[PDB]
């Protein structure tokens, strides 16, 4: 653990001329990054090339938007440093205090705390999706589409390969994706991660930041429900986002659920598609199993 640590911390004192790190630890990972939390002060989240290219730079750029036009109390990043590079990015800003919510902390409050956190969650999203977009206009996403590529990407690669139960669970997904009208909505900046491991809580149990808008964009306004939606271990349940869609409004309900099980019913696929473009086995193995689980599972 040392190891990365120091070599981290060379790279932070390296490109911020003024920046003495005096303590360096790992406060998380993804498959491709690590953040640090250094002088128990600032979060650090670093990446050594990917297929970011622009992977720290569509986050910076989506920060510098929000933090000039959002009117809200609740606290996002803001970047303070940073270095983007083809090999190499790394974000800096001070840490944002608080608590992650999550399904424990949710069950031991009362039913009043829990609306005030449900009515914080909504009118936070109403704020965000109701911005002029304009400033950030590069920063479309169109997930059909972007599916509609990975099929064909795995139609060139190993599609051949698969086996007939894998085959089929693709192309009725495909299907699927053709009939389907939930693509055809409002779009709008969202966050697209909108999950309870990016959500902090203050002292009274009220929602007090958010963080981690590396997947922001401009997209679906159903796709900052879909982690309300999931019913598992990590996320609060169902009707937890049901009680958000009431309180946000104008919104069909329904639609956004169709759209949450459409992009779970992806989940493989994706998992199989980011193992052939970042050439990681694992990934297609990971995949391709839990086609087999989902298939036999009813
Ligand atoms: N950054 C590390 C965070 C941690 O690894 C994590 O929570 N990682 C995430 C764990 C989740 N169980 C995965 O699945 C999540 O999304 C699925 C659809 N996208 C849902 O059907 C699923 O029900 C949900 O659970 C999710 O995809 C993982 O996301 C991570 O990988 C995604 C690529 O698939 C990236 O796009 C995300 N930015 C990143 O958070
Ligand atoms: N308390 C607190 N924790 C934070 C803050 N920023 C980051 N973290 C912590 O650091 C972890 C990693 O941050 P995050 O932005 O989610 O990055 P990532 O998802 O691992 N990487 P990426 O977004 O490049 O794929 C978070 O899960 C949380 O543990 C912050 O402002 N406050
Ligand atoms: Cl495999
Ligand atoms: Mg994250
Ligand atoms: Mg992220």
């Amino acid at each position: 653990n040392a190891t990365n640590v120091k070599a981290m911390k060379y790279l932070i004192e390296h490109y911020f001329d003024n920046f003495k790190v005096d303590s360096i630890e790992i406060i998380g990972s993804g498959y491709d990054s690590v953040a640090y939390l250094v002088n128990n002060e600032y979060i650090f989240k670093t990446k050594f090339s990917t297929n970011k290219k622009k992977g720290y730079a569509k986050e910076k750029a989506i920060y510098n938007f929000l933090n000039t036009n959002l009117e809200t109390n609740v606290k996002i990043p803001n970047i303070e440093y940073s270095y983007i590079s083809d090999e190499l990015s790394i974000l800096g800003y001070k840490e944002i205090k608080g608590t992650f919510l999550t399904p424990e902390i949710y069950s031991t409050m009362s039913e009043e705390e829990q609306n005030l956190l449900k009515r914080d969650i909504a009118s936070f999203l109403r704020q965000m999706h109701g911005l002029d977009y304009t400033d950030i206009s590069e920063c479309t996403i169109d997930n059909k589409q972007n599916v509609l590529e990975e099929y064909i990407l795995l139609r060139e690669t190993i599609y051949n390969d698969l086996t007939d139960i894998e085959k089929d669970y693709i192309e009725s997904f495909m299907e699927r994706l053709n009939a389907t009208t939930v693509f055809e909505g409002k779009k709008c900046l969202c966050h697209n991660d909108f999950s309870c491991n990016h959500l902090l809580l203050d002292g009274n149990n009220r929602l007090t930041g958010i963080i981690d808008f590396g997947d922001s964009g401009i997209i679906d306004e159903y796709c900052d429900f879909i982690y309300l939606l999931e019913d598992s271990e990590e996320e609060i349940g169902t009707n937890f986002g049901e009680d958000i869609l009431r309180m946000y409004g104008n919104i069909d309900i329904e639609k956004a659920k169709e759209y949450q099980d459409i992009v779970e019913e992806y989940y493989p696929i994706e998992t199989i598609v980011y193992g052939i473009k970042n050439i990681k086995q694992e990934f297609i193995e990971n995949g391709r199993k839990e086609i087999y689980k989902r298939t036999y599972k009813d």
